């Protein structure tokens, strides 16, 4: 028999689908620079800090810088029957995925727009521990302003991730693969990943939606853009 | 606060989603011939006519010829609670996208199935001017029979465009990219674009939907098919 | 005849020499990454901001990050007859050189440790204008915590720059040259520059002095280290 | 606040600067032979003696043999207001650097001119242990006749080391680097190091100063010269 947890979450799915409008758009991106950079320093970083480096601070920091250009992304749509107000609050709470032994849960880094890459990475590592400990308070998983979800841990080409209502949108991350690529007028083989942006087409307009994803693409593909 | 324009359009989104069934299918296509042809003559054409040539008359004319094989595409589904009638009217009104400074609007070429490629191209150029002038009457944007939408102007791999209810379906156009391709038993590099057909699976049946997109693919990939 | 400005400054030279201890140490560094990065984006940056990009935000930001590891650099030595206190204040005021038509002057960016690379670059451009206008207030040139000086504008291999008393130390920047280099087990030709760190050997100890310069070398040679 | 140790040493710096004249001159040298020789035998040597081999006995022994040609180097300048006497005592006490956890200290090998390379190396290893033990008596660090200082442990191109008053001069050692070199009419890549001789230009005359450094260069570059 389905328990209360199943019933609640299962309802929230098709409920949020019927509440928001919904669209998904896509792109793929070269992972080489990020991978190289990671390999070059993850040990030094670890010895300096106790922090191991994955990729997560990268994606998230890039998202923050893109949001700093496109504040529409962070805002939430509110009032009766969807309501009346785009809530322009511009602190950024980054919800992200963790799979406990009892399945999917969503820790939220509060005020992430203040943070350094290394600090984000550390903060996430803390939450991952505390999550498998079952120590999390519900305020750790009360909704943020934005969400990043990962299917690449299991490994897929492409997902179509769900709106974390009341948030505007969500980014999906997928398997890195070596892929044939056209670059520099040459065939090459490169580490590539696809990206999926799902967004409420209420207030996230197709122009903006594409533009956001594309700007993020740049920051991944050259980490030096983070210096701007 | 959301204004009346936002509220109306935002409702129409999830309303039309809940009204129609909905499916999207895909293909990608070589742009070379069209690009070559454009470059070869756009100047001559311009001097003969005052008309610059993009790609739009091509896609649209191809769509018309495909519709001339597949009249199911042009018809609209009507009556109470979705109703009872596939309206076989076979004049073709081509709705298309323009982004004003106040966002997205949809000029409609009436009776487009009568028109020459150059004339379609001209007609669109007229509407683009009149649109940014704000001179458009609402009858310029009262619904056509079919819709083509462009995300390639912003530049993306792939979108999932919305049904312009009561129309049957919509075609999305995307970024042209150089891509590695297998052709002639050889690896080559070519200008490629992806295509997305979204359709109401009420009355647009999977067979037909695929067949339509595929026929269009041919007309793009060899403009000489337009001579048939 | 020497005027008051000459007499004051001329005294301050040999006075500060007799006041501090004094040592200079050296290294040279590859400019390629920074040069590439600059060329790749200076136009985009300019259109986004009104700011042209030289190199200065790079050197300075690197210096700040090195100071964040080595706070000894920022502190000043104070009290009677040189005194008694290493003043650990850790806001960072970056003095830098401008040659007016009446010769050398030293604008100071206050609180520079807070700033982004682009913002530093902008701030400097503002000061350069205001300097040639003669609009500067003396508080613009009351001493900072650290100093960077440039001879490369005139173009030399190597200088030996003077302690801006009461500051601990100073960095000299020189001509970029193409130079033969050994890299990757191969002879190569690269854009190279020499660096000179002059420091008061009171409280800047040889270990620390070398270590500071070397850490800066890294940040220049890979801008991706700034991401740490 | 600065403690007594800081105050004493800080004074000794600018005091000794104002007491001596002061000049520094430079050269660079191939490390290959010494490196090869070290690698070839350090294990055998260790098993025969309990002594590991760095480079230090080499530099020091070379310095001694050069001093045996140029006794001016070892002598000290003495009497009131700098005085009247070049003290020709020709036993050689080699001061050298150790960085304790409390910073820089200077053990002195007494009567080093008597010693074998292996014995010098051993003697230094003993002192290094006793230094980190804090067991040293002050007579271990009462001034020798000459000084060698190392910045290469931290790793730099070039320093400008301070006169250990009353000694005549000091040698600085730096980072070994692979460097492009011209040799045998050919471009080659080699392990190279720069050398800096600082000397009191009272009684160390420019002729002599250059000649000393150059002779040392030979002994490093061919260890077989030690056989003369």
């Amino acid at each position: 028999k389905m328990n209360r947890m199943r019933l609640r979450i299962a309802e929230r799915l098709k409920q949020s689908q019927n509440t928001a409008a919904s669209l998904t758009t896509f792109n793929e991106v070269d992972m080489s620079a990020l991978i190289e950079f990671r390999n070059k320093y993850k040990d030094e970083v670890l010895k300096k800090t106790g922090v191991k480096l994955g990729f997560m601070s990268a994606f998230s920091r890039a998202v923050v810088l893109a949001i700093r250009d496109l504040p529409v992304v962070n805002a939430s749509i509110e009032g009766p029957n969807g309501g009346d107000t785009i809530v322009y609050r511009d602190y950024v709470d980054i919800s992200v995925a963790v799979a406990t032994e009892k399945g999917l849960v969503t820790p939220v880094v509060r005020n992430a727009e203040t943070m350094d890459l290394i600090t984000i990475e550390k903060t996430i590592a803390e939450l991952g521990k505390k999550a498998r400990d079952g120590k999390l308070t519900i305020e750790d998983m009360a909704g943020g302003t934005f969400t990043i979800s990962n299917g690449g841990v299991f490994g897929s080409l492409m997902g179509t991730p769900i709106i974390n209502l009341p948030q505007s949108a969500v980014l999906g991350l997928h398997a890195i693969k070596e892929r044939p690529v056209a670059v520099n007028g040459k065939v090459e083989i490169r580490p590539m990943m696809y990206l999926a942006l799902t967004y409420d087409h209420r207030l996230l307009d197709g122009r903006e939606a594409v533009q956001f994803l594309v700007k993020v693409k740049e920051y991944i593909e050259d980490p030096r853009k983070m210096l701007l």
